[PDB]
DNA sequence: GTTGGATGGTAGT
DNA sequence: CTAACGCTACCATCCAAC
């Protein structure tokens, strides 16, 4: 069994140097503007000319711009991105039709029938991130394993414009000597409560009481910690389900006034249906970020499915709940849609 | 004692 | 307005309904 996981470079802010060759070699920031104040919102993406100054996914646009007054920033056009990425995608489909794609820039191959071994592994993925350069001028990191989570963990220690094979035996090795916090999976929290315990590696959990472990982390994450530490963990190549599908945006102030914040959660659900396309969801949840950015949401379910006429009805008594049931004032307000039949 | 819908926590983005 | 997007996935806990 072999996996082979690509992971687009720095994607949304590649695209646009390759849409702006110009850009090339300087900082270059992608902002997800909110429209609340002047630079309001955080960043997409970063190249690495920008990375090097502190500026990645996730701090705010003021923040970069604080440590990165000159790089040239940029708005996030998703649309672009994923046309980029749906042509890319198809040109990994031709490598193999085993295909998983898991966000917008990565996707998982099985190639177990096209390859023999690891080099020639090795040499597809050579292969691919060729055609990938020469197709559409994006440079793509390749991950090669045994399974899913070491594809993805072979892709991670080779960022920037690489490849990496993890064989059986370093395998072993990082079940042996990887850093658990550096698992997929392992967030801050989780780490914590394994450091408490003296889990310090995957093979420590092999040394544990399941019952001990699971009461501290639950039993989902204790079977999947344990499965990869005794090399059993086999989740095969699936094509994804899109589960959910919403909308949420920032309103240009806080508010507790419904008529004030309706149109907002209007907005958010017209874009929700036109993105569900032909999906009818059972359960609809109206998600609202307070003024201290807690997430409060209602929802509901229904036994049938949902027509936008009940979206829009059923949203606003949702609402209704979460300022009759909550005293802060809301700061962004969503929707959410879900139980497609 | 057991389901599953409502709500929220944790993770990776 | 004065920092903290917008998204998806998975699972834990609660607790009325069985
Ligand atoms: N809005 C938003 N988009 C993000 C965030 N993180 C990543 N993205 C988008 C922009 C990225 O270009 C794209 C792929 O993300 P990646 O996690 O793979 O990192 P990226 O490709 O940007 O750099 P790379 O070398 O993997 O690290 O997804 C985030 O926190 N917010
Ligand atoms: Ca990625
Ligand atoms: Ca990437
Ligand atoms: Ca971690």
């Amino acid at each position: 069994g072999i996996v082979l996981f690509v992971d687009f470079d720095y994607f949304y802010a590649q695209v646009e140097e390759v849409l702006n060759p110009s850009l090339k070699g300087k900082p270059v920031v992608v902002c997800v503007f909110s429209g609340r104040f002047e630079d309001s919102g955080a960043v997409a993406t970063a190249n690495y000319e920008a990375r090097k100054f502190g500026v990645k996914a996730g701090i705010p646009i003021v923040e970069a711009k604080k440590i990165l007054p000159n790089a040239v920033y940029l708005p996030m056009r998703k649309e672009v991105y994923q046309q980029v990425s749906s042509r890319i995608m198809n040109l990994l489909r031709e490598y193999s039709e085993k295909i998983e794609i898991a966000s917008i820039d990565e996707a998982y191959l099985d190639i177990s029938d096209k390859v023999r071994d690891y080099r020639e592994a090795y040499n597809l993925g050579l292969e691919i991130k060729n055609k990938i350069l020469e197709k559409e001028k994006i440079t793509v990191t390749v991950g090669i394993s045994k399974n899913k989570v070491f594809a993805k963990i072979a892709a991670d220690m080779a960022k920037p414009n690489g490849i990496k094979v993890i064989d059986d035996e370093e395998v072993k090795r990082l079940i042996r000597e990887l850093d658990i916090a550096d698992v997929p999976g392992i967030g801050n929290i989780t780490a914590e409560k394994l450091k408490k315990l003296g889990i310090n590696k995957l093979v420590d959990t092999l040394s544990i009481e399941f019952d001990k472990l699971k009461g501290m982390i639950g039993e989902a994450k204790a079977k999947y910690l344990i499965s990869l530490a005794r090399d059993e963990y086999n989740e095969p190549i699936r094509t994804r389900v899109r589960k959910s599908i919403g909308r949420i945006v920032t309103m240009k102030r806080n508010s507790r006034n419904l008529e004030e914040i309706k149109p907002y959660l209007f907005r958010a659900i017209e874009e929700s249906y036109y993105k569900l396309d032909k999906r009818i969801p059972k359960a609809i949840h109206v998600v609202a970020v307070t003024e201290d950015l807690d997430i409060v949401s209602r929802g509901r379910t229904f036994p049938h499915g949902i027509s936008k006429e009940t979206a829009y009805s059923e949203s606003v008594k949702l609402l209704q709940k979460i300022l009759e049931e909550d005293e802060r004032k809301i700061r962004r307000i969503g929707v959410r849609f879900s139980k497609f039949i």
